[PDB]
């Protein structure tokens, strides 16, 4: 099925969103300060 | 995002105001003397 496939792609794509926010926020506070 | 670029756009122009103010006050401080 894809239900177990989609759930795995979900966790992966969610982490890459967290890393993107981790860097984007950091660079936000850096150039601001 | 309009937050990072604006901060750089900001600092790019605040630098410009500093250099113009630099040669501005230097202009008056000379001619009056």
């Amino acid at each position: 099925l894809a239900g177990l496939d989609t759930a795995i792609i979900l966790i992966a794509f969610i982490i890459t969103a967290s890393v993107l926010a981790y860097v984007a926020i950091n660079m936000g506070l850096f150039v601001t300060q």
